[PDB]
């Protein structure tokens, strides 16, 4: 069993939501209006925090829709097991115009990905290929 | 046993490869030639659809040699697992010269990324870190 | 047991560190200062190689921080468990500034992300979703 626990942080913030049965990715909703400028960049507020499952983080991905029509891409960050802040989403405008967001929007993905918490060694070669 | 199935769309498709032994991508070529202007962006059709294996999804990495070289870069999108339409790779070129892009190029890879599944849970608070 | 080993390619290079307990990303660190002008892109050496636990690879994420404060972004490339070459990292300005980076700077997350090493099957027709 692994869950993803949401907290609310406002109370209209809106829960993430998976799309399709096998959808990687869990829509994120922004809590907010809010305008980007051709060419610069908008940090957005979701409203909520994450508990992401253990030996697993959460990646924030773009969604497909506003990379084609509007030229929006997002950080590829981390949102790493331990995090209880709020999600905030980094929005690039790489297009020539304003973009403009809408409260309720859905703004990005996080995908909950699989990882290792290996050890980190220091050693004086490693192996060839 | 774990597979990932390739479709070609139109004959002259190329079927992604995996380029070294343990190679974590899997290279998506062009089934077009296509031009990106300075600081513009352009949807590169594959000519084929994917069906991912079980629990993982296919993230779309840029080539390494393309965002030194050319200043591309790639949306790090999500090819979900029920996903049956054509692969198409949104490039941005982050640069101040015109991209050319010839078709048969290698132009991204796609990264088989194991993901949870996991079911989504609103509550009023999340432990402590 | 897994663990990600580190070789110094150069005596001051500063080794990966994971930052948090459940960190998702190892903070890498600059070898060098360099300055990255408005909308333009560098190439930054760690000074380190690394080879990465089987069934791995090592996603390079941008750090929020630089994103948020300066409009950096860096490519979401692949270091394949094969790779015996220095992590270089291509940072992106997106900002309207010059940014200066500095020798012992961190500069982007490594992430230890699970992935299939698939084999590719073509065929004629996917299945139904």
């Amino acid at each position: 069993d692994e869950v993803l626990l949401v907290k609310k942080l406002v109370e209209d913030a809106i829960v993430p939501t998976r799309g399709s049965k096998c959808a990687a990715g869990i829509d994120l909703y922004s809590n907010t209006n809010f305008i980007i400028q051709p060419h610069e960049r908008f940090l957005v507020s979701t409203g909520v925090s994450v508990q992401i499952p253990h030996q697993c983080y959460g990646r924030i991905a773009p969604r497909s829709s506003l990379a084609l029509k509007y030229g929006i891409d997002v950080g590829a960050g981390v949102i790493d097991e331990d995090y209880r802040g709020e999600i905030k989403v980094i929005l690039f405008n790489h297009s020539n115009e304003i973009f403009n967001g809408r409260k309720g929007d859905r703004i990005a993905q996080l995908i909950i990905e699989r990882i290792s918490y290996c050890r980190i060694s220091e050693v004086k070669e490693l192996n060839t290929t």
